[PDB]
């Protein structure tokens, strides 16, 4: 399967503190451009954590988005 083919798969994120709110978005549900997908980090065969994580690049917050929330540990 390809990252674009299986772009309807989302992942649940949990906030580090009570103030923050959990996140749940998918590839197709967070991208609206072919080239856009390229930058964010979408070649072809994605792993699992990589696909969802691409969202940070879309929203422009890969710095504190992966730290403030439980993404990569």
């Amino acid at each position: 399967s390809d990252v674009w083919s299986l772009s309807k798969t989302s992942m649940t994120f949990q906030p580090k503190k009570a103030s923050l709110q959990p996140l749940t978005i998918s590839l197709d549900e967070l991208f609206s451009s072919r080239g856009e997908f390229i930058s964010v980090g979408g070649d072809g065969r994605m792993s699992h954590k990589e696909a969802i994580l691409l969202g940070l690049r879309y929203k422009k917050l890969y710095n504190q988005a992966r730290v403030k929330y439980s993404l990569l540990e």
